């Protein structure tokens, strides 16, 4: 109904214009300027009209923020920009030809003018992207991951160790370019036990300055909710006690791990002179036996996932399989909130009963990244950026099924008290403008306040801190947050094509969001978030094929809705729509995949030459052999 | 029905009978003996109760028979066998159960025991062949394709020749492994000239002796049919003024095309030092463009397609999608003899009607081969072995749209004069058992006598032949014929399995034909048909992807087969057999395909080592630059 948008709207846009207003102040603070302009202080930088911020966001052309920020934040934000060019021209023309026999023709036709605009648009943006990869790559310093690539399941031998089998593996096959390797360790055991050290040593940071505000009688009972049923006396020499305990189970571990054959894992991270040697092995069969000496590109140390390395080749198959059912019952059980949500989607006060269903989506979902990364994380990716990925991929099938699909069927069910599909989509349509405008601008809007950083960082000022320069563990933004980004805004692509024939007047609500959230993200890319990992890019081809099966989305359930009409006669014209809109994808995918999939030798030595002429004297050898060994192994 | 069927089978039996009697005199006459035992002629071997042969036939084991005819040759035979293994115990069972509710369950466990047998069946024999291969690949004797990759599509450059720019870019990225290359020539003008030179002189000698035998007047006009209204008045200094012209045309080519810079294609033959670097620059990326400087093993010479290499690559995508539209009217107008093969499909004479659909539809067939192979020329290919296999697959999909689909469906049209499927695919079992006495049984025994070139043989003894050891070109058995022999046995394995729960009698005729076969193309291979080109079983991936499609077709037709009782309830049942198919393919596939698809660096190691260490003053280049250079070249 147009009154709960009205309010809907009028609840959101203050929303987000008392969220700017408290940013507006919150940021001029020096006390909290750590959390607002963390990157600058990351980057070594600085120290020591409340919508200005909107056009100074706006500065920094690209080639700069691409330096500033990484390449990965400028093209994420450019998916944002993608879903402006892409969805402009089709809400002009939908609402040109759609709000004021022929109307059922007209629908067919806009299908074909929207797939193919959307078609174009991310052939452009693909090849785009793809160029600025390569560039960059191209320009991009030295990184140990250049040369190196990872090894894994080098088979078993009785008498060689896997150190011996490596070297002389590659000595034998990849003669005048192998360099060194260093053998993958099952640290694990000494990795978890040092994290725990750091927590005990965080309730002594606590209990002691706490105790020496307030000098009396410690009384934590161990948790106080459920804990043993005691006093922590002294508390701070409890503390002590746990840790110096620790302390010697860590040094015995340390002594044991390092000559501990057993703790030898199968695997290699191999270094070569050349990148193109590199390139070369991370390309190319290397034995018999397919599953076998395994090689792919080594993630920078910073990006791998050391946990990961730990698991046996072999059963990866299994704990994926695993993952795979496991992820079917999260998204079946999750028809409960959803259930729960279409029932309350059912003045001022039966206007919020039905802007609430927005919220109560939102709480129910801001869980799910957790979930997916950590069964992400039991299927071993031995890296952060194939961690995210997965997570991004797993969110997004749930919310097709969850968020979209299911809302709508769960919707008619309620509403219900054949082709029944004919009615339910236009009819939510008023469930998901309101969604959107309460994940979407509301969203966004609040996103900027930034309040879990502001919070975290003065209460570990408040209890935890102890001296100077130890801010800067107390300052951490965090990443760009791929995985939820980009699930979220490929529900609103999917929505918008969905939709863009059928209720035109989704879309301003879609666009508001692309603009909103363009300029917020803008804003925060340059002055927050310090990126945890760098790929150049290589996840559009993600973002990409999740477009193409939006847009077969869309011109199948056009199928379904149009499909009502009597010798419609639509099947010969619609059924093309998907036909090409395949055809296109494939041929993308032969284009433009391989900038992202593959290291062409050539790129490989040029940038080999220029560097040699460049740096005529680099110990490679050195620079190389003492990076991916442990964090925990100094 | 039972008097059909015994009929028809009795005159196959008794067609095969005589063929082999036929044989049996013919294989002892002496003047053909160059017919029936073209091999060993060809291998430099021999010089100058009817059916004992079958025995014999069985002599040679594997491990002989590979090195005398050729791992295809025995790979190819293979599949007969493969049949066996899996139809045998299908046949035993499905006769258990189903000759003399619960039937309606028996079917779907059935489905189970028939899908799992073969499946398991495969996978045995898709890894045997991937170790014949690596094996025989790692025994095989030198040939320039090992050290030679083919490079298309070498940009233009306005001041460097097409040679220039390989070598310099081959230098440059493949350094100290780059040994030579050979640039393609147009030379198809120079080549089709010669080819004429060649028909003419054939007019010559058959003139000539005619002549000589004949004293008198010549008087052919042409054609004769349908020729120039002229006499043609001495016949053979007219073929020798045919000749001479084009003799001097030929000269002529000659010179202007081996100094004509526009001859020059963007692509030559690239050699390295070793196998190892060909490996690495046949899996490897070159460059940015992914459609630029591409790379891949090439033909050894004999497979060369050398017309193909005049076609620019940037328009092989369209020949490609020309050649689809043409295949899909080839299929489409076929239905014509088709529906007149089911038409004719409707005691001794009633019994004949009966009978000759067979013989129709495979006379209506009997130049498909051609026409896919031509079709399959037009589209680019530039191998032997590429275009067979090409075809192979068109032939195949073929079969199936109009042997098997079409053919139960214009059946069941003219039986009628819902899912009729339920009954019009048992009732076509009738059809399908004389159609494959027909073209399986009659049709292999009938091949054994290999009269097309007994006759071509004696014909150009008698009227062409001119002297000794011209005898040479009048012998030729040509190859296997993957062409046909995949196709056929593939509709079979196709019938097998969609009737095996059917119509259970369908089964020993499938089984006769591929013993039968079995047997004689054992015989042929050992004797006749020397090989054209030798590809190291590289097909293998297409033969199980073709049984994999008859398991999900059968799978799927089961269903309709099965959907007619109310409350069937298989769905959910029947729908896990092509997933769980589908998922055995993609394990297959990952496990055993790179074993077809993809050299491993450590066999090309091994390789390079131990030849050098064999022959360590090997003049490689030598060796290397007269390969691919052109037949017409010298």
């Amino acid at each position: 109904t147009l009154q709960d948008i009205g309010v809907s709207a009028g609840i959101n846009i203050l929303s987000a214009f008392v969220f700017f207003i408290i940013f507006a102040v919150l940021r001029l603070q020096p006390f909290n300027d750590r959390v607002y302009f963390s990157k600058w202080y990351l980057k070594g930088l600085r120290s020591s009209k409340f919508l200005n911020w909107m056009p100074e966001a706006l500065k920094m052309p690209e080639p700069e923020l691409i330096d500033h920020a990484g390449l990965d934040s400028v093209v994420y934000l450019r998916i944002y920009w993608l879903g402006l060019k892409i969805f402009t021209p089709i809400a002009v023309l939908a609402w040109a030809v759609l709000v004021p026999s022929m109307r059922f023709w007209t629908h067919i036709v806009m299908a074909y003018a929207f797939t193919i605009w959307t078609c174009y648009v991310l052939m452009k943006e693909y090849e785009t992207i793809a160029n600025m990869r390569l560039q960059f790559v191209a320009s991009e310093a030295r990184r140990p991951d250049q040369f190196t690539v990872l090894v894994r399941n080098v088979p078993p031998d009785a008498d060689e160790s896997v150190s011996e089998l490596v070297e002389h593996f590659f000595l034998v096959n990849h003669p005048d370019h192998y360099l060194t390797h260093q053998v993958v360790c099952n640290a694990n055991k000494l990795a978890d036990l040092v994290k725990k050290k750091k927590k005990l040593q965080n309730w002594l940071d606590y209990y002691q300055l706490k105790y020496a505000r307030n000098n009396s009688q410690r009384i934590m009972v161990k948790l106080g909710f459920l804990g043993l049923w005691g006093q922590k006396v002294d508390a701070i020499e409890h503390y002590i006690a746990e840790i110096d305990k620790i302390s010697k189970e860590i040094s015995k571990e340390r002594e044991e791990v390092v000559n501990d054959p057993k703790a030898i894992m199968p695997a290699a991270f191999v270094s070569f002179k050349t990148r193109w040697a590199a390139a070369v092995c991370a390309q190319t069969q290397q034995t018999r036996n397919p599953t076998q000496w395994l090689t792919e590109w080594a993630p920078e140390p910073r990006d791998v996932f050391w946990s990961n390395l730990a698991i046996p080749y072999v059963s990866l198959t299994v704990r994926r399989l695993i993952m795979h059912v496991a992820f079917f019952f999260l998204t079946f059980f999750f028809i409960v909130p959803i259930a729960f949500v279409q029932s309350l989607a059912t003045f001022m006060k039966s206007v919020i009963q039905g802007f609430l269903p927005g919220i109560a989506l939102k709480l129910f979902l801001a869980f799910l990244p957790s979930i997916l990364m950590i069964m992400s994380k039991f299927e071993g990716f031995t890296s952060i950026s194939s961690l995210e990925r997965r997570a991004a991929f797993r969110y997004y099938i749930f919310n097709l099924v969850n968020v979209f699909l299911a809302s709508v069927i769960a919707g008619a069910a309620f509403e219900q008290l054949p082709k029944t599909i004919g009615v339910a989509i236009p009819m939510k349509a008023t469930f998901f403008i309101t969604y959107i405008m309460v994940d979407g601008w509301a969203g966004v809007a609040g996103e900027i306040l930034m309040l879990k950083p502001l919070i975290m960082f003065h209460l570990k000022n408040a209890f935890l801190v102890k001296t100077d320069k130890d801010r800067e563990e107390a300052m951490d933004p965090g990443s760009i947050g791929f995985n939820t980004g980009e699930p979220r805004i490929q529900l609103y692509f999917l929505l918008g094509l969905v939709y863009a024939p059928v209720t035109p007047m989704l879309l301003p609500f879609i666009l508001v969001f692309f603009a909103l959230a363009y300029i917020v993200y803008r804003h925060q890319i340059i002055n927050v978030y310090n990126q945890e990992y760098e790929s150049a890019a290589a996840f559009w081809p993600d973002v990409h094929g999740r477009v193409i099966a939006a847009l077969v989305i869309s011109q199948l359930l056009l199928m379904g809705l149009l499909g009502t009409k009597h010798a419609a006669l639509a099947a010969p014209f619609l059924i093309a729509l998907p036909v090409l809109t395949i055809g296109f994808h494939h041929f993308c995918k032969g284009r433009y995949e391989p900038a992202f999939i593959r290291y062409p030798l050539q790129e490989a030595m040029m940038k080999d030459t220029l560097e040699t002429a460049r740096e005529p004297n680099l110990n490679l050898k050195g620079y190389l052999q003492n990076a991916y060994v442990h964090p925990v192994f100094k």
